[PDB]
């Protein structure tokens, strides 16, 4: 059993919510949260930028130190971090872009990274301003996370679309 709320079950391990990422980590504190990072770490928009805002910008400053020490990450990478005030650890995970012309097949590649952690709380990769069809995001999710995930859609009209369309 645990704290998770209010999910729809849609397969023996993936769960999904219309929900504000920020406010479930808020709620639940779950031992990972996921960033929809891109390889930088700059939690501009989207996404990480609220979550980001969240932590009144620490995780920014983290970032900006690992990647002063490290170097940027990869296009379907990821890098554990703290999870400050919203999660014990933060899984920045880097979806291809579509806005930047990267290669939609690296979307798999970043799902995987979930698999090295036994629950997850995650926005849909590759989705929002990253330009992928959340329709094809939470299919690639399905069909590639084997750990349990409870997925947050800030948008109700398309958390209804998901659920709808889900095969
Ligand atoms: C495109 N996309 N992908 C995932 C989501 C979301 O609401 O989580 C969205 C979205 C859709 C409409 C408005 C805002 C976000």
């Amino acid at each position: 059993v645990n704290s998770f709320s209010g999910y729809l079950k849609l397969t023996d391990n993936v769960y999904i919510k219309n929900a504000d990422i920020v406010e479930e980590a808020k709620k639940v504190k779950p031992t990972v949260v996921v960033n929809a990072a891109n390889v930088y770490l700059k939690h501009g928009g989207g996404v990480a930028g609220a979550l980001n805002k969240a932590t009144n910008n620490a995780m920014q400053v983290e970032s900006d130190d690992y990647i002063a020490t490290n170097g940027p990450l990869k296009v379907g990478g990821s890098c554990v971090l703290s999870g400050h005030n919203l999660a014990k650890h933060c899984l920045h995970v880097v979806g291809p872009n579509v806005n930047k012309g990267e290669d939609i097949q690296l979307l798999k590649s970043a799902y995987e990274n979930f698999n090295q952690h036994e629950v997850l709380l995650a926005p849909l990769l590759s989705a929002g301003i990253f330009g992928a069809d959340p329709i094809h995001s939470l299919r690639v999710c399905v069909d590639t996370v084997r750990t349990n995930v409870y997925l947050a859609v800030f948008d109700k009209n398309l958390y209804d679309k998901l659920v709808s369309s889900f095969l």
